[PDB]
């Protein structure tokens, strides 16, 4: 028998198996019982299935594994081929079981391990192939691909357990994925998704930066990336991170949308149009597409086409809270109190805003008439923004051994504005909560745990409110103030602060919030110190005198424009000079001409000039201009303070509506109530009056500044003692 | 704005005389145009720049801050403040120089980088300071603006280590190879991390990296010399190591493992030399101390005392740097059931384990409840084997593996440990430095070393009355308690499997041989076994250690052989067998144990009259040497002890010269130690449970 062993292993290593085979059997006839010389006949029985195989000739394949397990059963390999059979047809539990009882004859045989692995991982066990890549690695740990294969079922198993909402485990799994596959991209872009969501941008960034270095085609890093960069207001890499991402998917609705929405801030109008709707035809579902055209309608001052996109948002989602807050904040542009129309929608809207959300009904704070109160001020506008040249009166004025000030600043991105406010307050004893990107629920339960009890809300239905909070009701008494010019809708809501002038106690206009009317102004400029002096009378170097207006363009209606046209028309050589930050783009420029060209008014006198982002610049270009022509049914706010702190007479119009009056509240408090008009006829003879006389134009001029610096509109102090008497007033009414 | 562009065309002037040489022209024409206007940014931007070249810092700075001053937007202005800051050493102004300059211009590529460089060096000076969570988070905003910057990441990678995150820190070392592949620093201590994982393969390739990138690398010729080492490799060891002690000369470690490799080896006395080597550089180096001591136990017939003053030495010293607690609440009960703490790092296949399995299987648990502090670094079947068997009695295990010492020696507290009994010594892996805390009212050392351990704080030492006579010379420390019987217990594997026929009987020649470890065999053992072999006709000796694996180590001892007189054909070297049960079937190929000395074979005599292989042994002044007797003396064989060199050659040509005799002593061996106090389990129990109550009745008093 040995020496028969002996010749057939000789004739194997020349593969010619046929006679080592026949010699191999000999040799078992002649002695069955020599295990060794069933060892080998076992061996070559399985080569030649093997060989079979690789032949096509599958089932003689199969046949000859069976005649060498009924040789040597112990052979592991037979079990393993056998296995890998089942497997390719789909037998999983014959082939399983083959690998299993492989395993128990040869344990080491780490490729069977590997092999079963990646069955059960296809059918998706991704515990069981995990454990079963652990055992195969504990075997050998140098293995590559069992190292792939346990990188790959350890991110899908992250990604199943993150859905499930436990971030933090499949954050470990990412990181024990990359600890097999250092450079496996999903992984990467999987943690860089985690990190994102947990506030931690830095990371995040490095994330999808690596993501995209290994796997050149993740678009989605990129448009994430993009995403991530814009919100840092570094818009240039915004763009070109999106311009990638559909490089690799032009098609790709997110990058699309997004990129309209970069190229909408941009002002380049004509793009983000071109965008937005590319992305509509890639997703004709994509309701964020809907609500982004709609608010480039709203910029453009297309105001009707906004209201109708945002309603094909809310067609496609009902429950889209940026379509319907949009929606709102577009119908104050041109709703004139007329029909109680919009206030209907807004109660109709917070019906079902507070359907969808639950309330606090019980608050902690200690009911005494007479002890100190915590003011929180919550806004995502304590940055260089229009409410901070308000806000920052109280914040600097209150007594805070009477009224603790707390700010919960959701600023996206602070700058030195919003460091010398929390400067102020941490100086003179107040809490200062940065509070971005936390949810509205958290929030609730932050000011719940801050104990606070006059919660002032400064945002209303603009970009980033907060008013989940306010519907969770949080404090005692909950406010609006300023950042809004109509009611909330908010039933949470207690008080909208306000004046005798921009609410008159007649007025119609039904809101759900009891109004405050402070004695003197409701506003409290504070000036930038940057506004530099007043220049000297354009009217004195030109000879004609020259209008402008520093409003949005949402703002001026078609009815603005043809009460512009008129004053023009009724002023022989005088000039209007409108700067919005829509003009440079050339085709609104050019629509914009048409329309004032289509009342009869030639275009050359009509100067209009795009957005120049520099404040101390943009504060003297006041001095470009000698007559400020407010818009309606939207007055100004700020742009009516910035006029008068620089000396140029500021004309507004009354109405029925407290966005309307707003100027005439101004006007009337810093004492220059002769230019507030009544009517349209009023408007165009207070104008013609003013244009009509310029030396006392100039007086009046170079004695603005000091008068409105006299007035209650700069009294900083007895703007603060008011507003404090006002909230003593709420917080003893809330203890009865 | 016809001065302004005189201005502008007076600086292009100065720009192109500065391009041609004649920069004190171009200075003097900028100066013009900033008396035409001293708003010009670009004019001082030229000062500034040709300040540095002429390296007038100060001016230059002045002149940029002129520069910023008039327009806080000259991104450039802030962006060279911020290099000549970093320049000067100061990393405060210059972030934020660079700070200013992106928050001017974000998309400043240069601005990025450096402001990386700059967070980089602030977060290796932070850490170097202590706090190495701001260095992280340093590093960390370094690789914000440049997410490529290799450094960041192999910093972030050290930090990791220092951490203990290992997982991470392979990550952002591999991250930091693809970054940068000449970081030659990044490979060594990625392949350490491998290495402390048991992946040697991984280590191995990670450190030949380091070499290819580097090749004069002392620490990565270190490191791979000592991988070198546990795979057996002497000779490819030495060499690393040789060349690292060349490219480094204080490299205290490089000498350690030198050491540690030719004590291994068998070269005792160089060993030594390279430990003093070693405490020449560092004189608290635990490592070399302790090696240094167990090197000299292997040489050292007791005719001095310079061991004994060497163990006191370190073991003072080693307890002066190191405090210990003074009280214990221990109930003192002489009736109670104490708690004995085992303490141990080699409970696996180890020779120990052969040992101190016996009281574990019998020892009433009823009064001395027994807890296990296992330091093993890798478990087995037989570990588990242990576990089971002390639990389901009612013991208590407990893993210890990576716990700092000072932790261990809190944690032995808190289990109320009653006797602590350190089974390890002056080896690898040992507590002693619990030991030297006292958290137990009673230390015991009793198996682990065969000398002094020179600890003070250790109150007993477990011996018999035959390896440490009562006349005994040897001066020690601990207190020696004399069990009556042997000291040891053997409790047999269950797979010695059978005794085979006599080799003498059917090959016609008496072989010796021996399966002490090669350290053991010093010269004055070969001579003497040499003698042995020329005064038996015929006679085969068979030699078994690790290091033979390496064929220059046969070479030469073949060579010192044929150099005192034996062929070395006459010579069986064996390497390591790969499996324990053919590896016990290989005590079938001698006729006879030869015992080493001065350090006897302790288990591996065991292991030879088990197996039916007569032992000669010899007689000393010294513990270590006297173990061989203690068992042969307890067995009943204590007419194969020699008391000199003649006697011991007398009794093994003696055994020799009666082949039937032999045959006969060795078919009846296994039954005679049988029921030999030996493998008297109980009788064992018995006596170790009195020893300690004895300690304990002493404690009390």
């Amino acid at each position: 028998a040995c020496a028969l062993t002996h010749c057939g292993i000789l004739h194997k290593e020349e593969g010619r198996l046929v006679e080592a085979a026949e010699s191999y059997q000999k040799a078992l006839m002649a002695d069955a019982s020599y295990k060794p010389a069933a060892e080998c006949l076992a061996i070559v029985l399985t080569d030649l299935g093997t060989s079979l195989k690789l032949a096509g000739n599958t089932q003689e394949g199969i046949q000859k594994y069976y005649e060498a397990l009924k040789i040597d059963p112990h052979y592991a390999p037979a079990y393993y081929n056998l296995g890998v059979v089942y497997s390719e047809m789909m037998q999983y539990d014959n082939a399983l079981s083959c690998y299993e009882k492989a395993a128990l004859e040869r344990p080491m045989y780490a490729e069977a391990y590997c092999n079963m692995g990646v069955i059960y991982k296809n059918r998706g066990d991704l515990e069981m192939a995990i454990t079963c890549y652990e055992r195969c690695l504990a075997v050998s740990p140098n293995f590559e691909i069992a190292k792939n294969n346990m990188a790959i079922a350890l991110t899908d198993l992250g990604t199943k357990v993150k859905l499930e909402g436990d971030v933090t485990q499949g954050v470990a799994y990412y990181k024990k994925a990359l600890y097999y596959n250092w450079h496996y991209a999903d992984a990467m872009y999987n943690l860089g998704v985690a990190y994102g969501e947990m506030l931690k941008f830095d990371m995040a960034i490095v994330f999808y930066e690596l993501a995209f270095h290994f796997n050149p085609h993740c678009a989605e890093a990129c448009n994430n990336l993009g995403v991530l960069y814009k919100d840092r207001d570094n818009l240039d890499k915004a763009v070109e991170c999106y311009q990638m991402a559909l490089s690799i998917k032009p098609n790709f609705a997110q990058s699309l949308n997004n990129l309209g929405v970069v190229y909408t801030v941009q002002g380049k109008m004509d793009a983000a149009a071109s965008m937005i709707e590319k992305a509509i035809l890639a997703n004709p579902t994509y309701a964020e597409a809907f609500n982004n055209l709609g608010v480039l309608y709203r910029d453009a001052g297309n105001i009707t086409m906004a209201i109708d996109a945002y309603e094909e948002c809310l067609k496609i989602d009902p429950d889209s809270r940026n379509a319907g807050q949009n929606r709102l904040l577009a119908m104050n542009y041109i709703n004139e109190g007329l029909d109680d129309k919009l206030f209907e929608a807004h109660r109709d809207w917070g019906w079902r805003f507070t359907r969808l959300h639950p309330q606090y009904t019980s608050w902690d704070n200690l009911k005494d008439p007479e002890r100190p109160i915590t003011i929180g001020y919550i806004s995502p506008d304590f940055f260089t923004h229009s409410v901070s040249y308000f806000i920052e009166a109280p914040l600097t004025h209150h007594d805070y051994t009477k009224y603790k000030v707390v700010v919960y600043s959701a600023v996206v991105k602070a700058d030195a504005k919003t460091y010398r406010f929390r400067d102020k307050v941490l100086k003179k004893g107040g809490v200062w909560k940065d509070i971005y990107g936390i949810d509205e629920k958290k929030i609730a339960s932050m000011v719940r745990e801050d104990k606070i009890d006059i919660l002032v809300e400064l945002t209303g239905h603009t970009a980033n409110n907060k008013l989940g909070t306010m519907a969770c009701r949080p404090a005692p008494v909950q406010v609006t103030w300023i950042g809004y010019p109509n009611t909330t809708g908010l039933p949470t809501v207690d008080y909208r602060i306000t004046d005798s002038l921009a609410d008159p106690p007649d007025t119609k206009q039904k809101q759900v919030e009891e109004l405050v009317r402070l004695p003197d102004c409701f506003l409290c400029y504070t000036p930038s110190p940057e506004a530099g002096p007043v220049c000297p009378t354009p009217a004195l170097s030109n000879g004609f005198v020259t209008f402008g207006s520093f409003n949005n363009l949402a703002k001026i209606t078609p009815k603005v424009l043809q009460v512009w046209a008129r004053i023009l028309c009724a002023v022989p050589n005088s000039r209007l000079v409108v700067k919005c930050k829509p003009f440079c783009c050339d085709s609104i420029r050019q629509r914009f001409l048409t329309t004032l060209e289509q009342l009869g008014l030639e275009s050359k006198r009509v100067d209009l000039l795009p957005l120049i982002l520099f404040n101390h610049d943009h504060m003297q270009a006041y001095s470009l201009m000698d007559i400020s022509l407010d818009t309606f049914p939207y007055a100004g706010t700020t742009t009516t303070c910035e006029s008068l702190y620089m000396g140029v007479p500021c004309v507004t119009m009354a109405g029925s509506v407290h966005a309307h009056n707003v100027g005439v509240s101004l006007l009337t408090k810093v004492g220059l109530g002769h230019l507030v008009a009544k009517n349209e006829d009023e408007y165009v003879q207070l104008s013609v009056d003013l244009a009509s006389d310029v030396t006392a134009l100039s007086k009046l001029r170079m004695s603005l500044r000091d008068l409105m610096a006299g007035s209650p509109v700069c009294n900083g102090p007895s703007f603060a003692v008011g507003l404090e008497s006002a909230y003593r007033n709420m917080w003893k009414k809330y203890c009865k």
